[PDB]
């Protein structure tokens, strides 16, 4: 494909401001549409994996808009993406080689334990991804995922209107076929403000909760609760003086301690690029993920930023996550004139090692905009007690939320924008199909798994989350009991399996694994002992005794009746096949290397000679992946042959559940 620059060139003849150039994209036009099947408020990444999913999963059958108030996709936390995220971007046409141009190559999630009445000492727990050849993790600068779902959406026939606000006090929802008046305006002080008439709206508006905040109060969980404060670092090409031993920038890292944790993720920016120019890079690139170009003749990052006229630059998202029950002293002016800034750098010297490792770091002023070095967020967890009703429901952080902590913001709040995306095309024939009374009272029994399901979800993220936490307290806990039981319970079993129409299904069984009975009968012991353990005050090493003989009694009859085949001594560095803790064991797979030239962290695969980043060519043209224990070649044939292949669904077999097999 030649590359096109249709929005530049149409943003500077008609002068066009973000939110115009955005909305001329759309299949039915600029303006909006007097009436749909499906109306979104919000076009964060679920209102749009929602409007993808809907219309991939039976193409031409709902009418959808999507109302993003935003000018152009804005920033948002959350950047740390799973495989069960790249599987579905994949299912939609998009693979590793293309995301990669945009994304930050994500292999697996380590974790560094830090040892608070001990500074200096510390433990790890290391994981790897896939082969290059298998699938890859993304680390996503929001604005870039968002841009990335707005073309692709107005590619499949759905319209997505940026610029735009749904006025939730003169909005109408209401069931009975196309009971729903949505009013759309540009803001409060905009006097013409527009309605759609439509059946189904669709709560996408995050944490705001805008619409179902008017259907129950938000809910709080008992106990502690979290705080973040964050901010945007450089990312050194050279690693080596990082002070955690084998440390890799391409995992998502986590340096934990008893008040908290602290993300580490590595990714491109994209920020100071005009939208237009974005909007055709962005369209180049799903051209040649729909001609199949091949990764080494697809334009590298840099390349893409030199043809279309953009900014780009290479980041690290660096953040603390600790609980709200921490002591801090009255007085922190020392440390910043902001509270998110005296925050972070207060805790960053509380350990030595933290501030070890932030002396590897430059800290980028504004990268967002003014305003946006440092960001905090206050009592981070909730949920919605009320997340469907005549003629809506809510999807992803409407319904809740809970943790940053291994990522089910975007990776298991899917489950509820996919599955709702599944419900929509019976949700709407049916009013158009039945009389008023009869609609509704099916809709609603309809509903009913959906509302069980979330209602449900969020506690169980919420105990798998406090479970992490209390672990992080002791440096052998939370590697040899949080972190085994986590990646045992919530690896995502026959994955490979999964397709468009199974993907709902498949995604609300999995939870992370914190549906598994013995997941929650450990977290529920350590959870009970520690959480009796003031903060400020060090673990008994009898408790942890008891909790780590405890968690392995626990392991060792869970992992024999798990019928799932998997290398997890060459998956998880510190332990054997059997999930056996091993002290010494340093061996692994290994599935990624850093350029020498410009340190992106790229996958090992034959056909991947060059950076995808820079375009450097391969410093020896023949690195190829180790696995340990070594597979043959046959093995090795095997093993990609299952994941290139997605596999057309009969509507007999049964789906494979992620989690462990039953003991039964
Ligand atoms: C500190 C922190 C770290 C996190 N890290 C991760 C991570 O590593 N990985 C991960 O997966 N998750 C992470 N999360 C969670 C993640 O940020 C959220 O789960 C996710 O961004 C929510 O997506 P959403 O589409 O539901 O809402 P949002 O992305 O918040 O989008 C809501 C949208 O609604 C729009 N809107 C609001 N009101 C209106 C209106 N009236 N009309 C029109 N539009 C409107 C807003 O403009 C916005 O675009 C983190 C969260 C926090 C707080
Ligand atoms: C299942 C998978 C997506 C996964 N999900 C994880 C969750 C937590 C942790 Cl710690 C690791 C993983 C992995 C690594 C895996 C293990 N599988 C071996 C055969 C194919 C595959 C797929 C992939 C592989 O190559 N790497
Ligand atoms: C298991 C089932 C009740 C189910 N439970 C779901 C929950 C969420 C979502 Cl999104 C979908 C489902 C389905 C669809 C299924 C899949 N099974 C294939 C063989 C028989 C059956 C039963 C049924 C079938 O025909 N359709
Ligand atoms: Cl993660
Ligand atoms: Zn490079």
């Amino acid at each position: 494909p030649t590359p096109k620059y249709t929005f530049t060139e149409r943003a500077a003849a008609g002068n066009l401001s973000d939110a115009e150039i955005l909305n001329s994209n759309n299949p039915t036009g600029s303006e909006l549409p007097d009436e749909s099947d499906v109306v979104v408020g919000g076009a964060g990444i679920h209102g749009l994996i929602y409007a993808l999913h809907a219309s991939k999963y039976k193409p031409n059958n709902l009418k959808i808009s999507v109302i993003e108030k935003n000018t152009r996709p804005g920033y948002k936390i959350g950047e740390s993406t799973l495989p069960i995220f790249y599987t579905w971007c994949k299912l939609h046409g998009i693979s590793a080689a293309y995301l990669l141009r945009l994304f930050g190559l994500k292999d697996g999630l380590c974790f560094y334990f830090l040892d608070r009445e001990n500074q200096g000492q510390y433990t790890d727990f290391c994981s790897v991804g896939a082969p290059g050849l298998v699938l890859a993790s993304l680390q996503i600068e929001r604005p870039m995922s968002e841009l990335l779902f707005t073309i692709l959406a107005q590619r499949n026939g759905v319209n997505v209107y940026h610029g735009r606000e749904v006025d939730f006090k003169s909005t109408v929802v209401q069931g009975g076929g196309q009971g729903n008046k949505i009013a759309v305006s540009r803001g409060k002080y905009d006097s013409t403000p527009k309605t759609i008439d439509s059946a189904l709206f669709v709560d996408a508006t995050g944490r705001f909760r805008q619409f179902c905040s008017k259907k129950a109060p938000r809910h709080r969980f008992d106990g502690w609760n979290c705080n973040a404060f964050w901010g945007y670092f450089t990312a050194p090409k050279d690693e080596s003086k990082i002070p955690f031993d084998l440390y890799e920038g391409d995992h998502t890292n986590h340096l934990c301690f008893p008040e908290g944790w602290v993300w580490v993720i590595r990714l491109p920016s994209w920020e100071g690029s005009p939208i237009a120019n974005l909007m055709d890079m962005v369209t180049y690139i799903l051209e040649c993920a729909d001609a199949g170009v091949p990764g080494d003749e697809l334009p590298s990052s840099e390349e893409l930023a030199r043809m279309f006229g953009l900014k780009f630059q290479w980041v690290t998202s660096i953040g603390f996550a600790v609980r709200n029950d921490v002591k801090y002293p009255e007085d922190l002016s020392a440390y910043g004139t902001r509270e998110a800034e005296q925050k972070f750098n207060y805790f960053v010297q509380k350990y030595e090692l933290l501030q070890q490792f932030m002396s590897n770091f430059e800290l980028i002023e504004n990268l967002y905009g003014p305003g946006t070095t440092w960001f905090i967020r206050k009592t981070l967890a909730y949920q919605s007690p009320v997340v469907s009703g005549p003629g809506w429901l809510a999807i992803g952080d409407a319904c809740g939320f809970t943790n940053p902590l291994y990522s089910p913001g975007i990776n298991v709040g899917m489950s509820t924008s996919t599955w709702a995306a599944q419900l929509s095309h019976p949700i709407v024939e049916i009013g158009k199909s039945a009389p008023a009374d009869a609609a509704e009272s099916s809709i609603r029994k309809l509903l009913v798994p959906y509302d069980d399901y979330c209602k449900s979800l969020v506690p169980a993220l919420e105990q798998m989350n406090r479970f992490n936490y209390v672990c992080y307290r002791d440096t052998r806990l939370g590697p040899q009991v949080a972190c085994l039981w986590q990646f045992f319970a919530g690896i995502e079993r026959y994955l490979s399996d999964v397709n468009i129409e199974t993907f709902a299904h498949y995604a609300i069984k999995w939870v992370w694994g914190a549906m598994v009975p013995e997941y929650q009968q450990v977290a529920q012991k350590c959870i009970e002992h520690i959480e009796t353990v003031p903060l400020d005050e060090r673990l008994p090493d009898a408790m942890v005794d008891e909790l780590l003989a405890f968690s392995n009694r626990i392991k060792s009859a869970a992992v024999a009746a798990d019928d799932f085949s998997l290398r997890w001594d060459a998956i998880l560095r510190s332990f054997d096949r059997s999930l056996n803790f091993v002290e010494g064991k340093t061996s692994r797979d290994i599935y990624t290397r850093q350029c020498s030239g410009c340190g992106a962290w790229l996958q090992l695969r034959p056909d991947w000679k060059k950076c995808h980043s820079c375009g450097l060519l391969g410093t020896e043209p023949q690195t190829a992946v180790t696995f340990d224990p070594p597979l043959t070649a046959e093995e090795e044939a095997l093993l990609y042959a299952a994941w290139n292949t997605a596999p057309k669904y009969d509507p007999s077999k049964e789906l494979k559940l992620p989690t462990p097999t039953r003991p039964a």
